[PDB]
């Protein structure tokens, strides 16, 4: 549950991601794969991905950056209301893909850090607060789809 002041927040960070949205969802994956590197497990088409370089060269991983923002945003923009578009997101990640909510957890936390990264002393203690909370708002409502799947 966000106020309307907390969704304004999350959505002037979110010009910055859109910006340039393939740069900060391949950081984000990155962020991800080197910080978790299970989680590369995950991606049939990117776990031949060695090293970081090999990773930033990728444009496919770039191109699944982008991808993952897109969806993301979509979600964002909805400032909750965002059912229809969570639902086949939930679905295909516990059924199809098999991706335990602690890796959205961790997702959520690459996109924090990468928005410090990217725009340090631009991420303000208020913005990160919203942006927290959305993601969190996010990550359960997808394990509430999570828990009636019985996913784990
Ligand atoms: C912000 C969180 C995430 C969003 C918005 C997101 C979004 C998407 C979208 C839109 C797709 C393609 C459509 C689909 O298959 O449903 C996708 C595919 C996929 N996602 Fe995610 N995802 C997220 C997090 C994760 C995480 C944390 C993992 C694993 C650690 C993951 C693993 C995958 C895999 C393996 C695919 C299929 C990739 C392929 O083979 O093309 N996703 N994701």
């Amino acid at each position: 549950g966000l106020s309307d002041g907390e969704w304004q927040q999350v959505l002037n960070v979110w010009g910055k991601v859109e910006a340039d949205i393939a740069g900060h969802g391949q950081e984000v994956l990155i962020r991800l794969f080197t910080g978790h590197p299970e989680t590369l497990e995950k991606f049939d088409k990117f776990k031949h991905l060695k090293t970081e370089a090999e990773m930033k060269a990728s444009e496919d991983l770039k191109k699944h950056g982008t991808v993952v923002l897109t969806a993301l945003g979509g979600i964002l923009k909805k400032k909750g209301h965002h059912e229809a578009e969570l639902k086949p997101l939930a679905q295909s990640h516990a059924t199809k893909h098999k991706i335990p909510i602690k890796y959205l957890e961790f997702i959520s936390d690459a996109i924090i850090h990468v928005l410090h990264s990217k725009h340090p002393g631009d991420f303000g203690a208020d913005a990160q607060g919203a942006m927290t909370k959305a993601l969190e708002l996010f990550r359960n409502d997808i394990a509430a789809k999570y828990k009636e799947l019985g996913f784990q």
